[PDB]
């Protein structure tokens, strides 16, 4: 779906969308948050308290919450759906697989 929380959205859509925090489950998140210093090779960190904010929201918000991946982009489901789908074209134009919205024109309102 979409990232609701002020804090969440504005830290995280700095240098690419806000992804949601049900497409990882609460370990993966913690782990990310846990090493922002060194955030898939950029200096991502933020304050301590800050980042137990957010760290809490993606958690209690996670996958696998009620009612270690570190990539959306290497979840099994993921790999699965897009190896028929994306072209290696596709996958060229886009840069990454980590731009949603390079594919997906609904991504920032949760379309997919
Ligand atoms: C720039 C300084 C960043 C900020 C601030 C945040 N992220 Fe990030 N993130 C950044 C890069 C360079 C990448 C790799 C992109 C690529 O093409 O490989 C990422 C990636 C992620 C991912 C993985 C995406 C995927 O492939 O599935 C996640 C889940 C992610 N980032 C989360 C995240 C959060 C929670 C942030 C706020 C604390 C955040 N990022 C900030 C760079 C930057
Ligand atoms: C192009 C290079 C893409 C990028 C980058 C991402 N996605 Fe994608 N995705 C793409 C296509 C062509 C399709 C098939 C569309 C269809 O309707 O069949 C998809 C599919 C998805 C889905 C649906 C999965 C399913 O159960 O069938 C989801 C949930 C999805 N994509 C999410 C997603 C996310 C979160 C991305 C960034 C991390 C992302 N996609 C990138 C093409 C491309």
């Amino acid at each position: 779906l979409v990232v609701t929380d002020p804090l969440t959205r504005t830290e995280c859509s700095a240098c690419h969308m806000a992804y949601p925090a049900a497409l990882l489950p609460a370990r993966s998140w913690t782990a990310l948050m846990a090493d922002l210093p060194n955030h898939f090779g950029e200096d991502a960190s933020l304050d301590e308290a800050s980042r137990g904010q957010i760290e809490s929201y993606l958690v209690a918000n996670a996958a696998d919450s009620s009612g270690t991946p570190l990539r959306i982009s290497e979840l099994p489901w993921f790999k699965r759906k897009h190896a028929d789908e994306v072209s290696p074209r596709m996958l060229e134009k886009a840069r990454s697989m980590s731009n949603c919205a390079a594919c997906h024109t609904g991504a920032e309102r949760g379309l997919f």
